[PDB]
């Protein structure tokens, strides 16, 4: 099980300890409170307001959580996800990304507080 | 394990099939779009510009996801706890609650989908 | 969860710090090398060979290990128990105790060293 | 979860369903009656008092339950390991084998009944 911080000015996102192998069953909580710029933050469901500008995860709001296993497509991730199973093809190293739109993350702030388990089987 | 939806107008919360007893180790995964009153939604973690005016919860921000286990007091839950254990003495049935002043529940909208696991302990 | 050492020579039974509470799902495993009185040893099985000349637990050979959870009555363990629910009203602290004839347990020797683990729902 | 019987006189052992995984935890519980050729039985653990005159596994006793993970050597199996972690270094699919000098399983008989699973990690 990881446990982490993660960082909404972080383009490249954070890489985490689990390695996701076909058939595992895995559980992720993220908390906290983040901005891609303004003064208000959100969030891990992000900002439900703020139109789509280029964000590296179309299935999820500007300052939401989400995720790549290996080099996947984005995954939306939010809160979380419960004993919840990739496509059959997906597997790898787990990288949590905050959403925002490519080259300007640099104005981000807060961070979101992530656990991530593997469940029994 | 136990999977269902808060209302945020239901004053009572809504009663899970989930027993904590001592020991116990669980994980909750809370998601959704609420309000208290006004015509924006909030996450489960709520409103954090919004002043506590007599919150069943004083832990948590108006419009967060909290619970009462059996005879205790409210417990701030918002997005989620991974692999949590309980204060000490706390036991009995989980209820999830919507965070907002007694008496002015009648305004609130939307809901919160929530699974709650225990896990190995 | 628990970890300890049941001596065979205990007739009053190794007290755990588990409480099986309705709906638990536990798992045991025991293992080690014990005698109710003969020069060999065995096996948290037992003894195949050997008559119930008036066991403490009649659905375990003599030299099994067996339990009781809160007052129940003794349910046999063996090498150990995967992922396993009472029945209807059995409840309380697990006693684990090792399977010989009540005022027999002087010239016992040996002991099974187990673990107890609650599983995930 | 994978159960099943690994037969005494079975050399090539009895290949699981069970893929490890690096990090992964595995619980297993075994039961039963076997021999390495006498008419006398013993369980998992073994005859502690037959001599290693070239096992599988010189870290069981002869009659004892023991595993490979993948390209590993032996393992001891025994009754059982509790939420266990093997090495750098360890993966693939478990076999699980009596444990006898090779050339010499066609006089064995009986079986063990194994339960395998994953716990949360
Ligand atoms: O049947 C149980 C009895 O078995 C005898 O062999 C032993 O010496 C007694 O102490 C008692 O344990
Ligand atoms: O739409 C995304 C975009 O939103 C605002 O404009 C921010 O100031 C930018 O940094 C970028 O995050
Ligand atoms: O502070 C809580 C309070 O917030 C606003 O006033 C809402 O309109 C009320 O219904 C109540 O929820
Ligand atoms: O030590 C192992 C050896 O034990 C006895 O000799 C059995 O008869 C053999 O088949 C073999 O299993
Ligand atoms: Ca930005
Ligand atoms: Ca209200
Ligand atoms: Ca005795
Ligand atoms: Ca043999």
């Amino acid at each position: 099980a990881w446990k982490g911080e993660v960082l909404a000015n972080n383009e490249a996102g954070q890489v985490t300890s689990i390695i996701y192998n076909p058939g595992d069953v895995i559980t992720i909580v993220a908390a906290g409170w983040a901005s891609y710029g303004p003064t208000q933050k959100w969030g891990p469901q992000g900002d439900r307001e703020h139109p789509d500008q280029g964000l590296i995860c179309h299935d999820a709001f500007c300052g939401a959580l989400v995720m790549k296993i290996g080099n996947s497509g984005t995954i939306p991730v939010n809160t979380g996800l419960f004993r919840w199973v990739a496509p059959n093809n997906v597997q790898g190293a787990i990288t949590l990304i905050y959403n925002d739109v490519p080259g300007t993350y640099g104005n981000n702030s807060g961070s979101f507080s992530v656990n991530i388990g593997k469940d029994q089987s």
